């Protein structure tokens, strides 16, 4: 319930978190 | 308790949405 | 539930340092 929650953020959280190393790079 | 973990919860998806937002537009930008 | 507590303070802390980061690159 909650946790389908917490872990629907984590996705999210991590590819943004991913496009920032990319666009630092780019 | 579970109000607290709702109302955190809400407030997360909500920062991160807008966050993904300013993303987008950057990359736009 | 300390690991739903302890799974929020971490989430909290990447978006907030998610957020700083982006600020910096607003101002370039």
């Amino acid at each position: 319930d909650v946790q389908d929650r917490l872990s629907a953020l984590e996705s999210r959280v991590q590819q943004q978190e991913d496009e920032m190393t990319v666009l630092k790079a780019a």
